């Protein structure tokens, strides 16, 4: 599923991301735009052979099991494929664990490089929430 910007913002708000660990909703929408272009089916292989999955490009080296990242963790205890669903619940719940682990949204390289320090409220502007 490719989300619309406001559609995704509303879905993330309903799932409790707005101000989650102090990150306003715009941050999460901005991160999803640059991680996946709002596409729940996005995958990308990393150098170390791990793969990033889903709208927030959650990495199999730590967070989900894809059966092909030897010696990896599955800290969200989910198959990585669950992160590609039209229903973003699994991605959101896993993202909540990642953002809580001490490094905040810096876990998302695209957020660090393209959202952090910008006017992230712009990403939810005009949305009916
Ligand atoms: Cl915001
Ligand atoms: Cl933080
Ligand atoms: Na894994």
């Amino acid at each position: 599923k490719v989300f619309g910007r406001c559609e995704l913002a509303a879905a993330m708000k309903r799932h409790g991301l707005d101000n989650y660990r102090g990150y306003s909703l715009g941050n999460w929408v901005c991160a999803a735009k640059f991680e996946s272009n709002f596409n729940t089916q996005a995958t990308n292989r990393n150098t170390d052979g791990s793969t990033d999955y889903g709208i927030l490009q959650i990495n199999s080296r730590w967070w989900c099991n894809d059966g092909r990242t030897p010696g990896s963790r599955n800290l969200c205890n989910i198959p990585c494929s669950a992160l590609l669903s039209s229903d973003i619940t699994a991605s959101v719940n896993c993202a909540k664990k990642i953002v809580s682990d001490g490094n905040g949204m810096n876990a998302w390289v695209a957020w660090r490089n393209r959202c952090k320090g910008t006017d992230v409220q712009a990403w939810i502007r005009g949305c009916r929430l």
